[PDB]
């Protein structure tokens, strides 16, 4: 049942400007025997870290500097648990991969705490240890074979990766897949070759990025707008009977509920949406 692994801390790159990818050595060399979808618990000990130490790129450090984010600590005096999805798929054996958003305090309140286990994670290094439990989960595919699209917005990414790997190389998937991700800017994506490899192998899947709020040096000429938008204009508009899709589904708050409505007034039925929200 639940099991524990002591880890080690293979890398924790950024990968946005707010997301970092924990990557994890599971000890042995054994694999997590997780569902995609799924998630694990990561506990941390009473600590005190400093945003100071975090590597952060200087390519991501623009909207840091300006919002002096480095200003921040995190003091913690007593064990924490929280959990995270698999980015991983099952047959990424060996390792478990999150994706994890820095939970730094709101704007309109710059003086609350910090998140403690986001900037627990993010101070994290190569060869540091990492302790987890699981697998967990219950955000599952379905086991049909129906058209499926996947929604993703931000720091959902990661359910969303191992969903569509799960599919495409474990399953061998014959189903009719799209996945499109919501992005506030071009430096703000990531797996980009990831999801181009699985698209350019498969002719069952496509996927489609739009950015929110793209930026001066992005020099984008593609999709903008917000994803559900984007989603319905270019596809879910014409579709001759989008209640026969399943809808799979993990981003912002106000994101889920854009789709949700989108979808319902297309006339899908709640059976057919499937989202998860992380709290
Ligand atoms: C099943 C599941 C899957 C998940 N998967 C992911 C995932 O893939 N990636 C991911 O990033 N997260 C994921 N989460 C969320 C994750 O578990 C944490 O909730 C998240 O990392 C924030 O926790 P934290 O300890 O860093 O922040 P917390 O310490 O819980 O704080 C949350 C926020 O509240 C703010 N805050 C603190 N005090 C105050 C105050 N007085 N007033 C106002 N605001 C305040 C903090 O600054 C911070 O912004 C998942 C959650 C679940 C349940
Ligand atoms: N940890 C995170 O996920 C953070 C995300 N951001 C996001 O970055 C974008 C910044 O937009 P820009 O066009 O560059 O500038 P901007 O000044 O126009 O940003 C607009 C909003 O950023 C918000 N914001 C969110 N988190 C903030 C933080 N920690 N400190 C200060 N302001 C914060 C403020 O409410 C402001 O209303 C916003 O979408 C903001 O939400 C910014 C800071 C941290
Ligand atoms: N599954 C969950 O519950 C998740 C929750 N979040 C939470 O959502 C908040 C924003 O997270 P970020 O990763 O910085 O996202 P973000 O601010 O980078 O937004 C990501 C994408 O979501 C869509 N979106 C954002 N705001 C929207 C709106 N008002 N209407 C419609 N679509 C919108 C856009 O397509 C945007 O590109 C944070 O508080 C984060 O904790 C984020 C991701 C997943
Ligand atoms: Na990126
Ligand atoms: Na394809």
């Amino acid at each position: 049942m639940v099991k524990k692994w002591e880890c080690t801390v293979i890398s924790n790159d950024n990968k946005a400007t707010f997301i970092k990818e924990l990557k994890l050595a599971i000890p042995d060399g054994e694999s997590v025997p997780f569902r995609a979808g799924g998630y694990i618990q990561i506990e941390a000990p009473a600590h005190h870290v400093k945003y100071a130490d975090f590597d952060v790129p200087e390519k991501y450090r623009g909207d840091w500097d300006k919002f002096n984010l480095f200003r921040y600590e995190s003091k913690v005096d007593e064990p924490i648990i929280r959990a995270y999805s698999m980015a991983n798929y099952p047959e990424e054996f060996g390792i478990i991969m999150l994706n994890v958003r820095i939970a730094t305090p709101p704007p309109n309140n710059p003086n609350v705490p910090p998140g403690q286990m986001s900037s627990y994670i993010w101070s994290l290094k190569a060869g540091d240890k990492c302790t987890i439990s699981g697998p967990f989960g219950e955000f599952f595919a379905k086991d049909t074979d129906a058209e499926m699209v996947f929604i993703g917005g931000g720091a959902g990414m990661a359910p969303m990766r191992s969903h569509i790997f799960d599919q495409l190389k474990r399953l061998k998937s014959k189903r009719k897949m799209s996945y499109w991700y919501g992005a506030r800017s071009k430096r703000e994506m990531f797996y980009v070759e990831d999801f181009d490899g699985l698209a350019a192998e498969n002719d069952n899947f496509v996927w489609h990025c739009a950015l929110s709020d793209p930026q001066p040096e992005d020099n984008w000429t593609g999709y903008t707008g917000f994803i559900h938008n984007v989603l319905y204009e270019n596809y879910l508009k014409d579709h001759e009977a989008p209640e026969d899709c399943e809808y799979y589904m993990c981003g912002p708050p106000m994101m889920n509920a854009a789709v949700i409505n989108m979808l319902k007034n297309l006339g899908v039925e709640e059976e057919n949406i499937l989202l998860d929200d992380f709290g």
